[PDB]
């Protein structure tokens, strides 16, 4: 896991937040311009989750494809269930 | 906290991920079109963090303003340090 907040200086926090914000702006804008829509159609791919020791799962990996008139993109949402957020990969 | 993953069905997970993905596409695209750039200038506002019992902090709230040629927007990044992600509010 990352650092505890008390180990994170204001400067480190600002750097992390700026990196994250800029990267997000870039990524999401790019995906919109590529698909040609803000509201692509979503198609689902099979979810692989452990059939055993299921209480050990901290994350569900949900693959999907988004389709616009200009294009199509594959994603893997990794949904951290307890934290209530998703981070996306490709 | 949210549900444990073993309590989340494939359908619930897909619904959460679709909601999140669409909302993000919308939000970030909108912010880019509003600021008029993917790479706005970032200005910082003072960070308020507890001066006592600091080991209890799970999150740092980093306020900032983003400035494009077309506009300006206020944000509050809440940086969850250990998890290594930021969620944004306005």
């Amino acid at each position: 896991k990352g650092p505890a907040c008390y180990q994170v200086s204001d400067e480190q926090a600002r750097t992390f937040v700026k990196n994250d914000y800029l990267q997000r702006m870039k990524r999401w804008d790019n995906d919109v311009q590529l698909l040609g829509t803000e509201i692509p159609k979503i198609t689902w791919e099979k979810i692989e989750r452990s059939l055993t020791d299921v209480e050990d799962e901290k994350t569900l990996l949900v693959p999907f494809k988004a389709e616009g008139p200009d294009g199509k993109r594959m994603y893997y949402g990794m949904y951290h269930c307890e934290e209530g957020y998703v981070e996306y990969a490709n």
